[PDB]
């Protein structure tokens, strides 16, 4: 039923299916001729329905129009012929983002105030690329940013299929969080998601890397969080955070959309940044 494509197809036989990650299983691909290559695999469960299958082989087609680059998970390869649709993705060895900053605090090693900035850097160009392949996300967060075994960052989930006029606000991730508290107020009142909602969604990520994997409005539930955005409401400074920073935070959070950087001023400032790190 699915077409092949020589482009990204890999033999099942070449796949050794391993420990499941979260379904994402962790696997060893052979080739890729005599090296194994520790990857990720995304499959459908068995109660799964056509639309499943559907949306599973539109983020795989959106991996490849979008191409490569080191800051974003990367499609590796592809199992669609005589059985289960397999799409191989980079593996990130050290989990997202959040639970990588919260492993650090100090009471695994502590981070130093130029690795926090780098760690902001390298999700910024994530996105700048895939802004400049036209590409939304509409849920940057600190969980959906992975860590590999080298610490580079590598956004995740951005090639997902979703319906935003199904949005379930009262849910909460798996850490009991409610995702809303990520949306720009245009995306969240108005369901208009542009590069633009990103950013805003981008300086809360940048909150959650200077507050350690800390959560955004403890408490706070979606009834009240309309009226805190509603009042114009920007949460407080990160204590040891430059004001240079905050000020970019701020920066993300303009209440216009227009008067937001972009994600390409952002690299260059953080770039600036960085090599002014201590
Ligand atoms: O305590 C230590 N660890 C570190 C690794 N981690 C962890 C958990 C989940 C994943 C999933 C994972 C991945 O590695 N790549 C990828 C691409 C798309 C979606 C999901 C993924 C990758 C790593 C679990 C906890």
């Amino acid at each position: 039923e699915l077409p092949e494509d020589p482009r990204w197809e890999l033999p099942r036989d070449r796949l050794v299916l391993g420990k499941p990650l979260g379904q994402v299983v962790l696997a060893e691909a052979i080739g890729l001729p005599n090296r194994v290559t520790k990857v990720a695999v995304k499959m459908l469960k068995s109660d799964a329905t056509e639309k499943d299958l559907s949306d599973l082989i539109s983020e795989m087609e959106m991996m490849k129009m979008i191409g490569k680059h080191k800051n974003i998970i990367n499609l590796l390869g592809a199992c669609t012929q005589d059985g289960p649709l397999y799409v191989i993705v980079e593996y990130a060895s050290k989990g997202n983002l959040r639970e990588y900053l919260q492993a650090r605090r100090p009471p695994e090693e502590q981070l130093s105030s130029k690795d926090l900035v780098s760690c902001a850097y390298q999700v910024a160009r994530g996105m700048e690329y895939l802004a400049s392949k036209k590409c939304i996300h509409r849920d940057l967060a600190a969980r959906n940013v992975l860590v590999t075994e080298d610490n580079v960052m590598k956004i995740a989930d951005f090639g997902l299929a979703r319906d935003i006029h199904h949005i379930d606000y009262y849910k909460k991730t798996t850490n009991g969080r409610l995702p809303v508290k990520w949306m720009a107020p245009e995306a969240l009142f108005d369901r208009i998601y542009t590069h633009q909602s990103d950013v805003w969604s981008f300086g809360v990520l940048l909150w959650e890397i200077f507050t350690l994997g800390g959560s955004p409005y403890p408490g706070v539930p979606v009834e009240e969080l309309f009226k805190l955005l509603k009042e114009g409401h920007r949460m407080d400074k990160p204590s040891n955070c430059t004001n240079e920073l905050y000020m970019m935070m701020r920066d993300c959070w303009h209440a216009v959309p227009s008067q937001r950087p972009t994600f390409k001023q952002l690299v260059e400032d953080l770039d600036r940044i960085v090599a002014l790190t201590s």
